[PDB]
């Protein structure tokens, strides 16, 4: 089943446990943490629907709202896992190699490790130091230098 989106049965309001609550570019916010459940309370305590979430999912509705049930209450990427910025501002591309590091498809790649990792911080505004990123086999990072992204948005990984 390719769809991701997550059904309720019945109104019972979502009770979210073990997860971590990270800002992002809406009101909306992005758990960084792989184990988490979801739980249904209704009029008693005594939950219905468990399902299961993966890191870097997006809920529809918060904590602790009353879904009427039928409609989404979160919503991931069923075949990436989105990696999240700790610092919003532009994204500090380190050790960045045309033809060998590049693949076009703006949308380019990092670097590969077979071929040959840089680790860098997001900027705070343009080139401020203020955080480690990986980049994985076949990891590709859309966002160029001095895009001043927002905490709380990832492009696309392309999982090798």
């Amino acid at each position: 089943a390719a769809e991701s989106s997550i059904q309720v049965k019945n109104k019972g309001s979502i009770k979210l446990s073990n997860v971590k609550s990270v800002v992002n570019s809406s009101g909306k916010l992005v758990i960084t943490s792989r184990n988490t459940e979801l739980k249904l309370i209704d009029e008693f305590g005594r939950t219905k629907e468990s399902y299961k979430v993966p890191y870097g999912a997006v809920l529809a509705k918060g904590d602790g709202e009353q879904v009427a049930g039928g409609e989404t209450v979160a919503n991931w990427d069923p075949h990436t896992m989105p990696v999240i910025t700790e610092v919003s501002g532009f994204v500090r591309f380190t050790d960045m190699i045309d033809g060998q590091t590049i693949t076009r498809q703006s949308s380019l790649v990092v670097l590969d490790s077979a071929e040959r990792r840089p680790a860098l911080k997001i900027v705070d505004a343009q080139g401020n130091d203020v955080a480690q990123y990986f980049l994985p086999g076949k990891a590709i990072v859309q966002l160029e230098d001095g895009v001043q992204i927002s905490s709380g948005d990832t492009l696309a990984r392309i999982p090798q």
